[PDB]
């Protein structure tokens, strides 16, 4: 991800066939001539699509033009979080499933992952960044306030945005309830909320694994139910 002054990030496509799976599924997404109420209502919860752009000088050098989801904030707390019960995919071979489910075996059980959070923490003036080996040390018994780090500015908890996130988050599961036609592996969902009141955003992102479907994502249904147990469980603290 590069982070771009207008507003915009840029993401490099993945290797083969990561990346052009990702370019097609923004592609059919945000398809012009798109009249398919699912897709249509999809993109609210997507970063906003602004094509595919190379460098003028390298049309070798493919990237993605996407809505910087962090712009409007001040000071950003952001939290990247993998969802559903597989990272592999329904065409992965046998050593590429044990790849992906020794990355983090407890996916089936909880449903999520945290990729990573980077919280703003005021009377610091500073951020504490967690990258992927913080997620993937995470177990049943330490979930909770694993979550729950992200929401500590380091005077409270920021019930509000927790509040937030589950209120955005259900949203997605309306989506994702009201669709059986494609299903999310290895994506995630972007969470932001103001570091420096219930002002939030919660994004789905990372589309190098969406498959067409006849069924419910049932994978990430178990894990955004999951996840919205946890926060809830969270604003009894
Ligand atoms: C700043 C930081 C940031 O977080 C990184 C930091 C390391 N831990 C979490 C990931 C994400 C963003 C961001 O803002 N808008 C985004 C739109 C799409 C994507 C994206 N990433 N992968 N496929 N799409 C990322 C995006 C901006």
């Amino acid at each position: 991800i590069l982070q771009h002054p207008d507003g915009t990030v840029l993401k490099q496509l993945q290797p083969p066939p990561r990346g052009p799976r990702e370019l097609e599924f923004y592609n059919m997404v945000y398809a012009a001539d798109c009249f398919d109420g699912v897709l249509l209502e999809l993109r609210k919860y997507l970063p906003k699509y602004y094509g595919i752009w190379s460098p003028p000088t390298a049309p070798n050098d493919l990237y993605l033009k996407l809505e910087d989801v962090t712009h409007k904030f001040n000071k950003p707390c952001i939290m990247d979080v993998k969802i559903g019960q597989k990272s592999y995919d329904p065409f992965a071979s046998s050593e590429k499933i044990q790849q992906q489910v020794s990355k983090y075996p407890l996916m089936e059980e909880i449903g999520f992952l945290v990729l990573g959070m980077r919280v703003y923490h005021v009377h610091s003036d500073s951020y504490e960044t967690e990258n992927q080996h913080y997620g993937r040390s995470l177990t049943k018994e330490t979930i909770k306030d694993g979550v729950s780090r992200f929401f500590h500015n380091g005077y409270c908890l920021r019930k509000d945005a927790v509040a937030a996130s589950i209120q955005k988050i259900e949203k997605i599961l309306q989506w994702f309830e009201n669709q059986k036609q494609l299903n999310f592996y290895a994506s995630s969902l972007l969470f932001v909320y103001e570091g420096s009141g219930g002002e939030v955003e919660v994004r789905m992102i990372d589309f190098a694994h969406v498959f067409p479907s006849n069924t419910i994502d049932e994978g990430y249904v178990y894990g955004l139910k999951h996840l919205i147990s946890v926060l809830r469980s969270i604003l009894d603290n």
